[PDB]
């Protein structure tokens, strides 16, 4: 069936939105090329609809069906709760986007009478309309890039906030134990940046001869069937449910997950959708589920051997044991044919690597660099031009998300986190004098409030204490950074090092948590480096639940 179906309406914006950098000090000096940095609107929403809209095709055959098997088995192990009213409550994000029905994201959070009440009609009516669609929210979703040498904007498209706290009530303890029960070590959303980066260098070096290439589905939640929701759906069904959790999953499969009516923000018909809505609870862990069953199943037919996949939603690498050259390249063609015939056709046509670093997964190479004594410590980067080009939006304008301390703390051990990154930041936090002021961030779509004086001890737990004293990074590595500097307008490493200084003899100044992140985030600034020891209150903050399972469009805010 198609993807989707649309009426002519348009898809249009709540507001006014802004597409180009401003023109700003703050900005200019981290980035002053600052018409090659762009944000995607409603604007190019017809040119995504069309990308996005085609006639699936699927045939399944016995070595699917295997494998499907084989997971429902692991599925029966789970035994998921019901969230409470509260609990759900507690799990939206202050700023979620409000219901139509008198209430928002605060209102839910502080567990009002009217917001509470509407989220019991929503819930009692899941349990006893089992078939009537639920109405949707499409936008054309509003992301920063870098002109190429321009992306149309993605659509995302989302229920009623009541909804979603029915989501998160019937759902959320599946989509977050489920997975890894599932698919276990293959699962992505378990790892912390240093635990993926083990697991993908463990992998490779368990091979006797690795071989490994990263798969780019063609717009993977277009390409998810009904077949595929319902497949989902079964696997979920088969753990210890509570009855109104097991209705309210039956319901939500049919009247939201396989699709539903779509509008527009003017209340609009806009069309309709017969795949994955991007801003459901369960996305993330319903496409790390299909992506993990196709791949799984590809490989037999393809006939790859030992094939190890790692899965982050629609996002896939595997790491497998070669059979030469050639006989690697034909089975390769004949997994990508497998993947098609399952409904999950190639973007561009993968390619094999031999050379774990050569393999981009996650938007991300896993890289090297020495510590303080020299040793060897892998690592994981990636072209730093999005991150940047986002950091010099979010400087110039403020935005709710801080994609810019994400950044920091999942690439804290890179060359250009570190040096850009932080030493940019914290002079303009120093400046504003705003170092303890908690701000929103995202990891693996789960929203954070975090405090930039904490940064220290986070990144120790993620990374280790190497992270503070990597050096002699790669030289593809440098050239890569140095490269984007220069392509972006950014100032020369020479120049962030210049800078950097004064910020670290600023920090140390103020003594205290300040001087913590003078000692350790810029330790590399100062060529007498001083003795880095384990942080005290580093071996103590609550950091669980931090990488459990991914959320994406989930509507997840980790408290
Ligand atoms: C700002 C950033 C930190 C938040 C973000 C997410 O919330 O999912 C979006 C980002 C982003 C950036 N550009 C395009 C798309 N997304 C990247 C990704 N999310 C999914 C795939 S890449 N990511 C991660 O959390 C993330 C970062 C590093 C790693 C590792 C180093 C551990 C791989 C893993 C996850």
């Amino acid at each position: 069936s198609m993807s989707y179906t649309w009426t002519g309406a348009l898809i249009t914006p709540c507001a006014a939105e802004e597409s180009k950098l401003p023109i700003n000090p703050l900005s200019n000096s981290l980035l002053r090329h600052h018409n090659m940095v762009y944000a995607t609107t409603s604007r190019s929403a017809s040119l995504r609809q069309k990308k996005v809209t085609f006639d699936r095709l699927q045939v399944l055959d016995d070595h699917y069906r295997d494998v499907l098997k084989e997971m429902k088995a692991k599925a029966s192990t789970v035994k998921a709760k019901l969230l409470s009213i509260e609990e759900a409550c507690k799990l939206t994000p202050p700023h979620s986007a409000k219901s139509k029905f008198g209430y928002g994201a605060k209102d839910v959070r502080n567990l009002s009478s009217r917001a509470v009440n509407h989220i019991r009609s929503v819930w009692e009516d899941l349990l006893e309309d089992t078939e009537t669609p639920i109405d949707t929210t499409i936008m054309a979703k509003s992301e920063v890039f870098c002109v190429q040498p321009r992306k149309p904007a993605r659509l995302i498209v989302f229920p009623d906030l009541g909804v979603r706290v029915c989501e998160k009530m019937a759902l959320y303890d599946v989509v977050s134990t489920l997975p890894q029960a599932v698919m276990g070590s293959s699962y992505g959303f378990q790892y912390s940046p240093k635990q993926r980066v083990e697991f993908l260098v463990n992998t490779w070096k368990s091979k006797k001869c690795p071989m490994g290439f990263s798969y780019d589905t063609r717009c993977f939640d277009s390409t998810v069937t009904e077949s595929d929701i319902r497949v989902e759906e079964s696997i979920y069904q088969c753990c210890d449910l509570a009855p109104e959790a097991r209705q309210a999953i039956r319901s939500l499969t049919e009247r939201l997950y396989i699709g539903g009516p779509l509008t527009n923000s003017k209340g609009q018909n806009c069309g309709y959708r017969r795949c994955r809505a991007s801003g459901v609870l369960t996305t993330s862990c319903g496409n790390t589920l299909t992506c993990y069953l196709k791949a799984t199943a590809a490989c037999r037919a393809a006939k790859l051997q030992d094939c190890t996949m790692l899965v982050n939603g629609d996002d896939l690498v595997v790491i497998c044991e070669s059979a030469g050259t050639q006989e690697d390249a034909a089975a390769l063609r004949a997994f990508t044919e497998a993947m098609t015939r399952y409904s999950a056709p190639p973007g561009d046509p993968p390619q094999p690597e031999y050379d774990l670093e050569l393999i981009t997964s996650c938007s991300s190479n896993v890289s090297v660099a020495h510590d303080a004594s020299g040793k060897r410590v892998y690592y994981l980067t990636r072209d730093p031009t999005t991150p940047l080009a986002r950091a010099a939006w979010e400087t110039a304008r403020h935005t709710p998300i801080n994609s810019w301390l994400g950044n920091i703390i999942m690439y804290a051990p890179t060359l250009w986190a570190r040096m850009i990154l932080m030493t940019h930041f914290f002079s303009i936090l120093l400046a504003q004098e705003q170092l303890e002021k908690a701000l929103d961030c995202q990891i693996y779509g789960a929203c954070y409030s975090i405090e930039p004086l904490d940064l220290p001890q986070i990144i120790e737990r993620l990374h280790g204490l190497s992270a503070f004293t990597l050096h002699s990074y790669s030289p593809g590595e440098i050239n890569r950074v140095a490269s984007c500097l220069r392509k972006l307008g950014v100032p020369p490493l020479r120049t962030w090092r210049h800078r950097a200084r004064s910020v670290r003899a600023k920090l140390l100044s103020q003594g205290g948590r300040a001087a913590t992140c003078g000692r350790y985030l810029f330790n590399w600034a100062v060529r007498t480096k001083l003795k880095l020891t384990p942080i005290p209150a580093a071996s103590q903050l609550d950091l669980s639940g931090w990488f459990v399972a991914g959320y994406s469009g989930g509507d997840i805010y980790h408290s």
